[PDB]
């Protein structure tokens, strides 16, 4: 499935909605397609509790329902859809980035309330932005709506189909398109230079509609029209563009390759090749993570030919025999070369690490429950103090409640909450990559 995939799903639902949604969700994954009744029977849970759980499931766009064989309304969960709940913040913040905070909010609710019509969102946010606005001026519904439309135009927002409305949702596919796009652009930017990567961005910008998020290669595009779709910040010449192009295609890395020429040369982007190299580098950093620079350097030499045999291993190693033997074992030991294979393996290892993360976060607030509220009251004492009876001695009394270790633990826990939160994000990006390669290898 895998096991960690399931476990992860569970934790997800638990955090967002409750034990009800989790139990049933878990069951919908575990037993595939099932009517309301068989779910309420195998779970040992009533039908109203079942019905409540399904509400938060579908409304939020995750569970599917279809009328099977004997006209029975059967229900089903979709694993990938559950896991997308992870990228959710990054999806959000990138939106904040691109179409301001106005955008930030639009998306913010479209996931957390799931299915919502155009209007509902528009006003929801306008008021949710009038509360932030300096007392007055108000948020004109229009700007809100513009950004919304702009989202539906760039396909970052699309409609809820059919089996003052009606419903709209988040097109995390065009998000995958953009993350794919960015990961790529930046890879050029670090493996080549800024100008090159800007060309890429130009290519992807005209390959954001005519091509897919899982296509191995884009659509052919001539030097001339690319030179035409040039950004305004770049006043770069044709011949410049030409030496650049020839360089890009004929690059040992090869994330781009020529298709015709023709005039002024037909050119393609190698999505497959690009993804594989991305994953490869990730692997390099992992080898350097647990088996260090020593084994990472040797790993980098495994990129030319091999696994199997050692004749050329110890030779290209530049170290004694016994050493080359040991490290050769360690790399094939946890299956490190088989590209896709190690990729999928790694993927599971990700899911595992995540389980750990949530576990520790969950438990830290769990066992430190009797400290959470103690802090809350403390704050609710300066609520009616900074303004009414600004009493400094009262503030000291507040300080004497929270003895040294309790607050040092609040800091300890808070910092640990962070170590987790950060690691979490990191893994997310990593997962997007892996899965995107996995789907890319689906040609």
């Amino acid at each position: 499935m895998t096991q960690a995939e399931i476990k992860l799903c569970s934790l997800l639902l638990q955090e967002h909605f409750g034990e009800i949604v989790e139990k049933i969700g878990v069951h919908l994954i575990r037993t595939g397609s099932q009517p309301l009744r068989v779910i309420a029977h195998d779970t040992g849970t009533s039908l109203d509790q079942v019905k409540k759980a399904l509400c938060v499931l579908v409304q939020h766009n995750l569970v599917s329902y279809q009328v099977h064989k004997r006209g029975v309304v059967e229900y089903e969960a979709q694993c990938s859809r559950v896991l997308r709940m992870l990228r959710y913040p990054r999806y959000i913040y990138t939106t904040k980035t691109l179409y301001s905070d106005t955008g930030e909010l639009i998306v913010e609710e479209l996931l957390l309330n799931g299915k919502l019509t155009m209007s509902a969102v528009v006003k929801k946010v306008a008021d949710r932005l009038t509360e932030t606005m300096e007392d007055g001026k108000t948020m004109d519904y229009a700007e809100v709506s513009n950004t919304f439309v702009r989202l539906a135009d760039t396909h970052f927002v699309q409609r809820c189909p059919s089996v003052d409305g009606i419903y709209w949702q988040a097109n995390l596919d065009r998000f995958h398109q953009h993350f794919r796009d960015q990961a790529i652009v930046s890879a050029v930017a670090n493996r080549m230079d800024q100008t090159s990567s800007e060309i890429v961005r130009t290519m992807l910008r005209m390959s954001e509609i005519t091509t897919s998020s899982s296509a191995p290669f884009t659509q052919p595009l001539s030097s001339n029209e690319i030179f035409r779709s040039l950004p305004v910040g770049y006043n770069i010449s044709k011949q410049v563009l030409d030496q650049y192009l020839t360089l890009l295609a004929d690059d040992p890395l090869e994330f781009v390759g020529k298709s015709g020429d023709s005039g002024g040369g037909m050119y393609v982007i190698n999505l497959h090749k690009a993804l594989a190299s991305l994953a490869t580098a990730t692997l390099e950093s992992v080898v350097q993570e647990r088996f260090g620079s020593r084994c990472a350097r040797i790993f980098r030499l495994v990129l030319q030919k091999k696994h199997i045999e050692q004749k050329q291993v110890e030779d290209f190693a530049m170290i004694p025999a016994k050493e080359a033997k040991d490290m050769l074992y360690k790399m094939l030991s946890e299956n490190f070369v088989n590209i896709l294979s190690a990729a999928r393996m790694l993927l599971h290892r990700c899911y595992k690490s995540i389980a750990n993360l949530i576990e520790r976060r969950q438990f830290e607030t769990k066992e430190n429950k009797r400290l959470l509220e103690k802090s809350q009251r403390v704050e609710a004492i300066i609520a009616s103090m900074q303004a009414t009876g600004a009493e400094e001695a009262q503030l000291q009394e507040i300080e004497e409640m929270i003895t040294a270790p309790e607050r040092q633990q609040l800091e300890t826990l808070k910092r640990n909450v962070n170590k987790l939160d950060a690691s979490e994000i990191q893994v997310d990006e990593t997962i997007f990559l892996l899965e995107s390669y996995i789907e890319c290898t689906m040609k």
